[PDB]
């Protein structure tokens, strides 16, 4: 069921084999034999200069692989190209912190002398959704990749071209055959992987669902995980918060791919006093959206993934208006055979409706009503998820004060969300566990080995 | 049922009643409780002093721990007040390094300023063993305390006065009800522990099975796990090795707890040169061990934790001898009440015999015969655990060099296994993931925070 159909048009442009036993047999002894020899020999500098060579080949072809993601996916080919720039850093971010990041690290003890080797375990399975087709790669190949791990990636069913075009990019960049393979399978041969003693380890990025299952089987066979889950982050507007800085975010706050983002700024949580007020802004903001052909310049409104994620984003509106909350915005739908939804915005959001603790990924603007900081705090809480969120506040000592007391992963201030090679990405509760980029996802599938010498 | 049956003489001395539904959910939110209140206001100076007293009370009453563990699963009186003085360790050193360790970690970056909080998650889950009833408690109980975690125990069935004893000390310290509570319940009941929201993550210490059902458990439900499960340790003997001190350190090696040990010396690789020369010395340190009652100083042996233990390794040997290893020393049934199996030694272990890759949690040296130093490797790494080893040579960078080259988690040169509260413990393979101790297993169950303010 791998197929490229243009969210644009709805034409299929592409339709893709699935991937055989034997297949998938050859592709794993391949990564393990792999594996293996760079557990032998000092391929590390090669490495290096083949993830380098990467980043290169992106930065040259930059607007090939950003039309294929666009194609894919449907998302402004304006904001492919800039996945492709951030997959050019993250990729010559490792490739120049790898010596730093694998040397031993000395242990402190009396009782003689200690440290420990940051190691290679083996295959590592990827499991990434369409959202950012490269970046969600990108995100986990490069490090793996220099530490040693062969990877194999099992992509989202709709952006099967970008999956696929990222092997044949680490392989033209010089990488060994087995760096990384894509996989056309389906979830009973990702249960088959997992179950197999040449994997490791697993990483995924996607749905409760998915992870859910992916992560039972995972620990069914032992094998160690990872999970970036979705999240319903909070955007609180403090007292002191800079409204002419303010209105620069918004747009992309919760508009950015349509609104497909994991930290995406779902839920705004605004005081009494400024409820009318955000009101309107959001309102002002969400009319300037012009939708259309993602390929042209000066759209800036794509049209969601997938005609099912279309119907889920309007259920959910539809939902919400059903149990209580407050049409304030759009919610008018549109004529055209793209996947097209325009930004809607709904307030009057209480406990009792469910989809006060649902994520909606789609433009959909929820404003949440509170009284104080105590509160925003409060209802910021209140959710199952808890991976980013926002604290806008002109007093940065103080934005950072509340900020500490939301539980979730990350907290940007005065401003969406953000992602860079030396940030780490991850959550809490229902976003998943464990952390992605920076140094702390670096050695995630490392093997700490201890070599211990008393006197 | 939880029962306290010695080992030594095979008598019950104990039967405790196992948690109603109701005491379990009264438990879970008390903790859940606690964790917000820890969460919400600095409690950490407190917790500092508690752990610090929980110390001081072991170091105090260590003859009355030492004597209940012994009654429990009937190890020696003398390696039982060693693990009680290893407690007061772990102990003391998260107390002091509290400060430090929680401490938020600045980010290099020339985008903006960024670092990350590190902070407490919710109730943890811990599911520990029997052939270290304090120890294996401690390990994660004193890291997470001083993180803010409260903590549930489901400790072995076997050693029930240990497991409700350790509450009891905590309570004793002054540490508020709720950091740390013993649970008596069933397998049934660790699920549904498992399967609650309030339960944040799961730290598992025991066998294959249990960590299979209790990590697909954790993962059906995204909660984080650690796993510390069995090993199979390679006792690698160089050509330059010094035999003084591998004499030296035999006994322990293998018989300390009587060879129940995760990190014991289970498989010991000497060079041709050798080998004769070794089943000499193995035997005559082997010839040396006294059985007896536990309680008594004279005492070298201690008798198995359990009838099925014995029954067990009984059956792990008989079974190896049925399928061509042959018996160098040992073997022979000794007649006596308490769960006894004399030390033995076997050897001409081949590939096609199970218990070439079994692990023997009993007094029982396996001789493996190579030929070269690459072939010693070789058997080490063809293993399906990967938790520790030693590595024997008179040269320390021949020693760190070959131990590199040894899937595994910890190397010990020159020495049987040893842990400190400054070394990280873990293995890879089918003896887990994770790590516990040092710096790495105090954020094992932590959110790293993300605090992220662009220019």
């Amino acid at each position: 069921a791998y197929q490229t159909i243009y969210p644009y048009t709805n034409e299929v442009l592409h339709t893709f084999d699935n991937m055989t036993d034997q297949g998938l047999a050859d592709v794993l002894e391949r990564a393990h034999l792999l594996y293996k020899k760079w557990r032998k020999e000092d391929h590390l500098e090669e490495r290096k200069a083949q993830l380098h060579q990467v980043a290169n080949i992106l930065r040259r072809d930059r607007d090939k692989y950003a039309e294929i993601m666009t194609k894919d996916m449907g998302k402004l080919f304006t904001e492919a190209q800039g996945e492709v720039d951030l997959c050019a850093d993250i990729a010559d971010y490792y490739a120049d912190k790898a010596d730093e990041f694998l040397m031993s690290t000395p242990l402190e003890t009396d009782s003689g002398q200690a440290y420990y080797l940051k190691q290679s375990t083996g295959v590592i399975l990827a499991v990434e959704p369409w959202n950012f087709p490269y970046y969600q790669i990108m995100r986990v190949f490069a490090p793996n990749f220099i530490v040693g791990n062969p990877m194999v990636l099992k992509h989202a069913s709709i952006c099967p071209r970008s999956a696929q075009s990222f092997e044949e990019l680490v392989l033209e960049a010089g990488a060994e055959a087995g760096s990384i393979t894509n996989l056309f399978i389906s979830y009973d041969q990702v249960s088959q992987v997992i179950a197999d003693k040449r994997v490791v380890g697993v990483c995924l990025t996607g749905s409760e669902r998915g992870g859910a299952s992916i992560a039972e089987e995972a620990g069914k066979n032992l094998k160690k995980t990872t999970l970036e889950l979705g999240g319903d982050d909070a955007f609180i507007i403090l007292d002191d918060a800079d409204w002419d800085q303010l209105e620069k975010v918004l747009y992309f706050s919760r508009l950015y791919n349509a609104g497909q983002v994991c930290t995406s700024s779902k839920r705004f949580i605004v005081l009494d006093k400024d409820y009318d007020r955000f009101k309107e802004l959001l309102t002002k903001v969400f009319k300037t959206a012009k939708w259309g052909d993602p390929m042209d310049p000066e759209t800036t409104l794509a049209p969601l993934s997938s005609a099912q994620a279309k119907a889920d984003v309007l259920d959910q509106i539809k939902l919400a208006l059903d149990h209580g909350a407050e049409l304030v915005y759009g919610g008018e739908a549109i004529d055209h055979p793209g996947h097209f939804v325009m930004p809607t915005i709904i307030a009057g959001l209480t406990k009792d409706n469910p989809i006060y603790y649902q994520e909606i990924f789609g433009p959909v603007g929820e404003i949440y009503k509170v009284s104080s900081e105590e509160e925003a705090i409060e209802v910021a809480n209140d959710s199952n998820y808890g991976l980013g969120g926002t604290i806008f506040s002109s007093n940065q000592e103080h934005a950072k004060a509340v900020a500490a007391k939301i539980e979730t992963g990350m907290s940007f201030i005065n401003s969406g969300w953000t992602s860079l090679p030396e940030l780490p990405f991850g959550g809490i509760k229902h976003s998943g566990y464990g952390r992605e980029l920076s140094e702390l996802g670096f050695t995630s599938f490392v093997n700490e080995h201890l070599i211990y010498i008393p006197n």
